[PDB]
């Protein structure tokens, strides 16, 4: 399998002014989707387990439907627990042979999320896999919240996280109004907190903010949003049309397609093209 | 894992007048249904693998699904290759893992369609799955097609199949005419093959043929279309109502819901509820 | 696979006034030979990866050669990661599936070793595998006591589930006869409060072993002495017939050797019959 | 996992004048000794699994325990089921994804051999793993030759990829040297026109084994000296200190001894470098 450390992805990226797409998988079709796009484009990637899918799939089948999908793949790939709430779920993805994990402690106090991270960290350095954490929340779609350089400071050094998510502008879901990221604030924390950023809520946000974000740092983008619309826009073509269409392959077939082009899309956006040759 | 060789399942069926349903699988919500409504059902329950799929997902990938969502399964479960014409094909089952085969040698010559089927036999015998053959086309629905008695008698005997498709008035697909099962060959083939019975195109056959043709040794009913329209039906629900719903768990969950209790319908019309405690 | 939590199975030792043998393995036939103890004796067992067989064989390849040989295994088995001194290691066996681990922080400051060591129970904890620390130094018999406030302190701040101490014994061939420091565990008994890990275990008198059981030792560490009963059956053989070449013969021999030491050291500890406990 | 067909090797054997050693293993280290010394040599090899370590250790558990230990491990690695007297147990390979398997039915009538074998072989071909067959008994050395048109129909009904022959070897430590059928050999050579597996390959002489493989033998089995050289190593270190019972410094060096005469086998049959061919 063309495993990777997600810290080695990420850090690979955030040296050469790319980032890495970290795109959220729900079944066996956005699986392969996202794979046959990293595919083509020759691009390493994440595929993203979060909670959602973790509550109607479970942690591990999503593993292991990733691995019996890998067969054919020869670029990176870097499988990530995305928003763990919990120590004991992130050490099952740790235990499962997860490459990447997010402890996602922005609920918490500052205290114990920097405790909890800080142990998360601590087992993502022994086992050689990324880690992420997060300092400041980030909400729905549906000024003071930005979070400061100083905190990201604190936090990205008390707690030895690879790679840092921090609210910079954006929100989670389809955006009512078109966001405007924090750049000066993205530029602040590359010269002094010197990691990766980590932007969440990258669906629908304009092409060009996510270029000049990627220039100031941030090394991966969270995807879920918008491939779920894909995919979804793509059955809605089959269903309406023809609403007898009982083949799978052709009403789910046509989701996947669908959404193989928008992650193509967000590949190619991110500047990752190619990139696969990096690490052979 | 409770995985049971088909042989074991079919003949117990067999013997006690109930049937196996064989319900063919395409990702991971259909594998989920069909599963959850087993488990509910207490009844044993083979996962068809057919060509379709195999050509989408690929025959080792829907294996392993089968086997990564297989954690939480208490009842009996055999997988099942559904329609290979490939000696080659079906030995990649075998050498999966798989616990039956069916070799479809229909639109061989009689003597090919014996040798290659026999040959699959051996090596099934020889690792205790189940083996199937098929003697008569069974098309689509898109006199002389009733497979004899004396046909099935000699193919019988010179295969050695555990379990015998015959063409008897079923046909794949929705049905355009209400078809008419050919009881009395299906008499002649009980008293005189002496082997159980597998009904090909079972989707939309009038409930009521279903209960007679397995009081005549009917033990393994295929269904695949009917369980697609309903997992089709489910998500349209979703999708016509709203369709800029695009959370997959609930636009897919539907599906899977609406598709599950379709398999709970077909377990029960079956005859194979509760019948798990008889193989622990 | 008839896998469970070393803290199940200590614990339930612990309280029911047994001891579960952790049984120190180094190949295919040694693995055969603890695995076919338990399956006869009806007993609950753990199998001891350690230091040495990880030099030789790997840690991960160890694993899998126990999983390799369950197939036909009914009763409890835990594997165990023995003397571990690293927290990546300990976290490496955590990943491939161990059901216990020891991490061994004997060699470094009070303050090093409980450190590392509530980070290993804190991981042990959230997944449900055992943990066992150790307080204490203890050495080899070719070359001392823990306190009882030593090992309060050391268990409450590390969560242990089970705890090694200094009580007398050591690694290897006895030279002469060791005498346990039953007091001390007798305190501890009753302070300490937790199950306790008997390092040293080959070569102590059954006297000795029942009656520290007694006073809470749930888990008895052998390795030694099931190597010189291996040893001595592949001698029997090739000092023999040195031209027996057929190693189902002679190592075989090593094989049963051992496994009847298996045997012995199971009843000795109290485990046999208690698979049923489990089911 | 580097593993590859039993086929694809001994073709280009066959076709480059050189041949495969198939090492039969009975434990963990066995395994290492062989593949070991493959990697060093950089060679293509063939680990067997035959008869006795099936009875003792199982099929499925020995072919784990080679994938356990393949995780360092480079070069063309084939698993090859040795003596199968039972379609059932040769399906049960092919099942566990062996890489080759030898159908041996050579106890039978030749219509029987044929019937199985070639049953065995068209189950081979339709999943791309090698199929061996052998025409002639060849026995023990405690206790002839196959005929150049037997060998030929037998070959062309049964499909096998490589033959085992009866030509001069048996199986055991030779009491008396052997002398190869050389003649008969070319004239497989000639009319056979597959690759030649010779059985009882452990003791002949060097010379022997160079000039047969010149006449188209392509796979060399060897076990009893490989054996012979672990027991050796085992005895440096017991008979020097009965009292050694680090199994590590024991079998280790019967592992250690074990590796260098598989090493001078592989260099023996012209297979050392060939790695590289198939990479
Ligand atoms: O941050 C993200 C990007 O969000 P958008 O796609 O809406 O722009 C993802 O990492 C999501 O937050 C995730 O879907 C929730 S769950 O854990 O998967 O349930
Ligand atoms: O015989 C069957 C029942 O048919 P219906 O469900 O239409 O009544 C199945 O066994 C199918 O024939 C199968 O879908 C084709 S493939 O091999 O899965 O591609
Ligand atoms: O403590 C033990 C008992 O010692 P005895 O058998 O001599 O009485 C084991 O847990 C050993 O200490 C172990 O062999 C060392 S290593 O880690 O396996 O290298
Ligand atoms: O033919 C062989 C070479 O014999 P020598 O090493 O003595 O020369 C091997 O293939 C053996 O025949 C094998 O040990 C028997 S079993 O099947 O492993 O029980
Ligand atoms: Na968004
Ligand atoms: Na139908
Ligand atoms: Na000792
Ligand atoms: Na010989
Ligand atoms: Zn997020
Ligand atoms: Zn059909
Ligand atoms: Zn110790
Ligand atoms: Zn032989």
């Amino acid at each position: 399998m063309s495993y990777v450390s997600g810290n080695t992805l990420i850090q690979h990226a955030w040296q050469h002014g790319y980032a890495i797409g970290a795109f959220s998988v729900h079944n066996a079709e956005t699986i392969r989707a996202i794979l046959l796009a990293a595919e083509q484009e020759q691009a390493p990637v994440m595929l993203q387990i979060g909670q959602k899918v973790i509550s109607v799939m479970g942690l591990k089948p999503m593993k292991e439907m990733i691995d019996a999908f890998m067969h054919d793949i020869t670029v990176p790939v870097c499988i990530h627990l995305d928003h763990s709430r919990s120590f004991e779920q992130t050490m099952e993805a740790v235990q499962a042979g997860f490459q990447s994990v997010m402890f996602d402690g922005s609920h918490l106090s500052f205290d114990e999320n920097v405790r909890i991270t800080r142990a998360v960290a601590d087992v993502a350095h022994a086992l050689n896999l990324g880690v992420e954490g997060e300092i400041g929340k980030i909400g729905g779609t549906e000024d003071a919240l930005i979070t400061s350089c100083a905190e990201a400071l604190k936090f990205s050094e008390l707690t030895t996280v690879d790679y840092l998510a921090v609210s910079i502008g954006t929100a989670h879901g389809m955006y009512k109004q078109e966001p405007k990221l924090a750049f000066e604030r993205l530029q602040e924390m590359r010269e002094i907190v010197k990691k990766p950023i980590v932007l969440h809520g990258g669906s629908g946000v304009p092409d060009e903010q996510i270029r000049r974000a990627i220039t100031l740092g941030v090394a991966k983008v969270n995807v879920d949003t918008e491939l779920r619309q894909a995919f979804t826009q793509g059955v809605s073509e089959v269903l309406a049309a023809s609403p007898d269409e009982y083949v799978l392959a052709v009403s789910l077939g046509r989701g996947r397609d669908v959404m193989q082009q928008k992650v193509i899309e967000k590949i190619r956006l991110f500047g990752s093209q190619g990139q696969a040759a990096a690490f052979a």
